[PDB]
């Protein structure tokens, strides 16, 4: 197939007590898998459309593609953005740390802005730290669902899943507690790597 | 300022009779300029939010940023994607040409899918040919407004503005005639350059 | 058919000089007609789906229905909400006038809020004065496209089309001039009638 | 206050085993309450905007109003649409029953279409049976979030909450099992009452 489900870079319960293994198992094995299958199906349908010269369902297929592919991209980044506490730095350093200070003033300011973007979402969505190739800077974006509210060319560096399936079983309606806990498992090494390769447009 | 209004790489009337100079002037001088100002204003507002430590309007600011920056990005690519008839080949060649046949079967198949995506939009939007870094392929996407219905990381190669302001003064409600005439001014050299630079992950 | 295109309650050029007959002709005969045909097609497709027990395109059909039916409802109200200047009152009176003062403070306050909602839209949309059956009050809503950003049960009283096709040929990019001119042709008698029948849930 | 949190017409655990009491408590006491507060706050902010004559945040306030009020409306209908098994007939009768056969062919056909609309949502949303005043018929709509994908004037008759918080704690990712169990607690008497009152234009 074109798209494949990546394996988690750690055990399902490696993020505990911050994120339960039960959520990790359902989130990865069920939800992420659905997006991969959906993105592949969308491409197969578009190929069939071209062969028969029948683009009647083009509007449906383009949304199926955007929704599922965005879901695949977002989750793929999400898994790598995390690591068991202690396995990675608790704060950004070197170039990344300097860039964050440059575009947000300080790490604390970026954290506050990112947290506000995460908890204020009206519906399903993501809080995202991206590299803007046009402005050559790091911005925070608030995705709606998986594929809305973002400029083309945006390169994801750090993402936080704010869909209810990401925290409900453990934190219930208290999304604030989920966000606080999540900061403990952010893999700043992964974010630093993405930044190193992203700041080249 | 972080964002700047790029000058057109040709005269306002250089795309006639396909796209009138009247539309080119209003589209560039008024519409695009508004998105540049809006993107700059959003960043300024976010900076003030951090200094004041008040993120009450975070939802508004994140949408203002995404909408305006996406408008700026989309129009910036749009201008470069076009050139006076006779300036570039009327059909993709070399590496780009081979990639189009690989991912769509033929140039005609690509045109058909792109055209269907452009004319079927329910509301304002864009038909877009992008490079998908994850699947390492060229896909067609149908943007809603400027910032919706697309996966993060999508690299724009060729874009067609389907907002009514882009064609109404000349083609009125007949979207099909607009898209048909537009193919005549596509600068395949610019698209090929973007593909080359995008391909290098 | 289930849905039919209503005829304009006046001649195409009756709203001049405020709204040109050229816009009225295209807007009614072309755009509105498309929504009626689209809504009817959506229903036929859903019927075919039930017969064959094939709901594969349900997501597409439900959006086709919402988009087109909303477009039909919005435009149907829009035509009746207008009348040649002098043929109707220039300001709300009696119950309607009292209700507007009650929920907005004054006619001028309602006009300012409505105007701001109309000119600030990011993309295609409508500025709408609706009756809220749950709160038993009159509110202003900002529709996105035709079918987004509104509570179920909302009863339209006064609507202003902010899609670019509604003003571009005459006012170009200056949506502010369009809104100012539009106030001159509002049929307050039609709005008063809708209010009389709407305030019953 | 303009909006108030309605009390449940039954005990929190009266819908078991179909819908757990744990979900009913969180759903009503936490989620619904938040939408009521949000709708009230939006109105207060709009009132302040008028007094200060500053509508700079109009786009934010109109979305806050639509999102929260729609959430309030949707949940208010949702609670009344359900009742303990045995309280009402398991199948529509009389006027409502005849209307369902007229617009869907049969009760089973309606259930199939409604179920497909409920399980196919890409993101948060609702499956809704509404009375269309323009076409004078009963249609099924698929809401996105709380306030998207619906025509103005739509009168809700029967609604099913498909947001993840509505079923995750009990059914996890298996949306189909949730919808299947939900049909057992549908209060057809409430739906029939809404149809009667909606029908009277
Ligand atoms: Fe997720
Ligand atoms: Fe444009
Ligand atoms: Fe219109
Ligand atoms: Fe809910």
């Amino acid at each position: 197939a074109v798209y494949t489900l990546p394996e988690l870079p750690y055990d399902y319960s490696a993020l505990e007590p911050y994120i339960s293994g039960e959520i990790m198992e359902l989130h990865h094995d069920k939800h992420h898998k659905a997006y991969v299958d959906g993105a592949n199906t969308a491409l197969d349908k578009l190929a069939e459309a071209r062969d028969k010269a029948d683009f009647g369902a083009i509007n449906k297929l383009e949304k199926d593609l955007a929704f599922n592919l965005a879901g695949h991209v977002n989750h793929s980044v999400f898994w790598k953005n995390m690591a068991p506490k202690g396995s990675a730095p608790e704060r950004p350093t070197d170039e990344l740390g300097a860039a964050i200070d440059e575009f947000f003033g300080s790490f604390d300011n970026m954290k506050a802005q990112f947290t506000a973007a995460a908890t204020g979402i009206q519906g399903s969505g993501w809080a995202s730290l991206v590299w803007d190739p046009l402005g050559k800077r790091i911005n925070t974006l608030q995705f709606y669902d998986h594929q809305n509210n973002l400029p083309a060319g945006s390169i994801p560096l750090l993402q936080l899943d704010m869909w209810e399936h990401a925290f409900y079983l453990q934190y219930k309606n208290v999304k604030g507690d989920y966000v606080k806990s999540w900061w403990n498992v952010v893999n700043w090494d992964d974010v630093a790597l993405r930044f190193s390769e992203a700041r080249v447009a």
